[PDB]
């Protein structure tokens, strides 16, 4: 495939549809993660769906059913420990031969870090680093050799407005960073993979998956008061931007950034 | 502080749905450019689409038939001058009372600059300035107080990767300049509606739109080989961000760019 | 007659001295001001330093002696209206006329904005564009065709962090956007005078040029508490970055951005 | 003591000293390097350098010979090899004995990559990242103790223009995402260390420093072509930025980054 062209459909719903297509997302273990919610859109648009869990499967299983039943798409789930190379390579081989092939894939590495570096160690700075920027680069080498022999592919990395800025008044920087390179990972591969795969990052900001709760009072009301929108997003906000970018939606997009922040990055 | 709330929907399909709703396009008066794609693409998510034209009625009321034929839905034409705060004004004033309302509101003013500043005079940088930006800042202001009454709305600003880089190896300072205050401009006024509207623009890169031909073949390979993908892009692979960014499917993303370059900015 | 080589000066105090060179300020007229400070950081080099005023001629002729009295220096006042061309052009020709030729411009577009887009007016909005966008054009293109007949120059445009933010809480797009013209017009000029000039910009943060007596008090703390350094900047803090670009002690700096807020845009 | 405090020096000349002040430059073991370069200016400017070396001992020693030599100052070399920590920390413990004391570090670990991510190993990224932005985020942390501890600090990170783009026609996304983590682990430092020192970077483009390696002459004329001033840079060009952040001639920039590759990443 002489490089990558763009779509023949004319139409907007076929260029966003994704039947006969493979989509694997990292995430997806959770009930309103950014995963579940990357799958659920996937499916929506009639893609078989591979999901993976890091150690429990239980909440991952539950979720290939509820794919399946409520959208009526092949569904399963893998292990995968994106800090293992061989985890992640196993994770590729696995899905492409229960699935015959992969057009897409979601790769999600959220690990945080819980100090600055001064006050953290040097393996907690390298284990935010390993599993947040090592742990994408594995799912990128891993998919990208796949996507090389098919001449086809979408990756899409999911990355963090912290890739941008510095969270206030958390101190992170060990995250911030593996974020920064991990959006400009999908600049670099977008160019790499030129000629047969798509890369592109999307940044979001405060997203609510369901453990607000563990979060003072305070804290969370000056986070609020940053963000224009004035209220954390939610996952399934960020649906569209994964389906947007893993679909024929974006064929002329690659090496694009998507902030989905409710405007944080604004000010 | 709320201000804007996130999707009532779960579903995707609903979210990108602009059934029930209102959306004008600015410049949507050719075959296969930039603007009649985004009008076409929102049609198809069956919504009422309001486009406009600088001047000759033709191409125009042509896409009105077209659009009503193919989707099924509300459409007419309106003469506007966006260089004109009055005409954006009007224009605003009529489509409300033919349409009830507006949703959201897509802005483009492509004119060009044809040399450098040393080489181009005062009135060619004033020109290319208040068209291409006040223009879209008369779009965004006109429609803006629209928006702030019905509590919502979502302006799309069609900036440019020129707003980004300067191109090479033609000279058109005037127009960079114009399209990076476009890309802060939909950056500054996600801050200003944060109470009611969101605000995001699109900076497309190399897109054919039926003109190339204008063009010296020499200098398209020289374009052709700064492009990752090597090749130009389509208005329609730029359909699905015009809907991702005027529906319910970035209900938490205001204040973003997004780059359809092919992967230009990417070098 | 060559091109845009590097400096010929292995010493840094040789490569920042501006001896035997001519530059000239226009937004010094002032006891203070980022303008004053950039003269006499310059002056402090031995360079032959021109400032302007928009008018009350009396602040810069203060300048003027204190300058020449304390540097030692040869230097005189002009009346600039940097929003009229024709008065930028003749800002040229009278100081090559009396001081033989121009080394460095430091161009500085002062005009606030009082308000954001919706109740700004058009008016209001053209005014801010056309100073500080516009007159920052006319700078630099009365500038540039003497550059250009010299074969060698240095731009510094006097942009502001608001050309990469949106100030909180005053709402000022227009300037903000402006700015950010400015930001990108120094990127796109760097690209099209790389065979005789170079074109940097600087981005200040909050700077205590002496009118912080007219904000609120509670408006500055919650400014100061988004400052990492927490405090205004100086504009002695300034002088070093613009004799930076100015000098031989950036001859391979053309196109760049300098950040100097604080580590404002850092959060 | 609100965060940083503003230079108390008027006089540029007096910002610009580095008397009574140690700076320590990573790997200045060349004749023509980035680091020996950035030793010399901060030399000239009355300050007591420690470079260090990673295997060169007798470079470094020919280097502190020369700056002892023509700036009559102290020199002392040190062996630091940036992928150990502990090499590290042992560095700032012995220069803080031998000095007293270190007031601005800068570090610059620049291993290369050769290759893409897919025909590339694992091992391979892991080295380069390791050594890039683990080995700078080493001399952050090592050196980084000390400045909270005197309340104050200059940390100058090399990063590079591949931080910002992705190089071409050479594969090296290890290398371009070390270097990005770099620029971003910049500003997040910026702010971590608020109240007792400011950190910038510096992302230098092509630079012919001693060694660019063997790359066929026509991939040279390439890069050429894509650099506005159409040269590669030279170190010497570097040092004018180096001993700016380092000094008090920059005592309200802190978090920001500054570009140096003659324009490239203009286009
Ligand atoms: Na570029
Ligand atoms: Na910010």
């Amino acid at each position: 495939m002489p490089g990558q062209q763009a779509t023949k459909h004319e139409s907007l719903l076929d260029q966003l549809s994704l039947k006969g297509k493979v989509v694997v997302v990292t995430g997806a273990s959770g009930p309103k993660g950014m995963g579940i919610e990357a799958a659920r859109g996937c499916a929506e648009m009639g893609a078989a769906v591979a999901i993976t869990y890091a150690s429990r499967a239980q909440g991952a299983e539950e979720n290939v059913k509820e794919l399946e039943k409520t959208y009526g798409i092949k569904a399963k789930a893998y292990k995968c420990q994106v800090d293992s190379y061989e985890s992640c390579e196993k994770l590729v081989k696995d899905v492409v031969a229960d699935f015959g092939q992969i057009d897409a894939f979601i790769a999600n590495a959220g690990a945080t870090a819980d100090s600055g570096i001064l006050d953290g160690s040097v393996e907690a700075w390298n284990h935010v680093v390993q599993v947040d920027l090592n742990g994408t680069f594995h799912c990128a080498k891993a998919v990208g050799h796949h996507f090389k022999e098919r001449g086809t592919g979408s990756l899409v990395i999911t990355a963090s407005m912290s890739g941008h800025i510095a969270n206030f008044p958390q101190e992170q920087t060990s995250y911030n960073v593996a974020k920064a390179g991990c959006i400009h990972m999908a600049r670099s591969l977008a160019n790499e993979w030129r000629d047969f795969a798509r890369v592109n990052s999307i940044s979001p900001g405060y997203i609510d998956t369901g453990l607000s709760d563990f979060v003072p009072k305070e804290t969370q009301q000056l986070w609020h008061s940053m963000i224009p929108m004035g209220r954390d997003g939610l996952a399934k906000e960020l649906k569209g931007a994964y389906v947007y970018f893993a679909s024929d939606a974006s064929t002329y997009t690659t090496g694009a950034d998507l902030l989905i922040d409710g405007g944080y990055t604004t000010r």
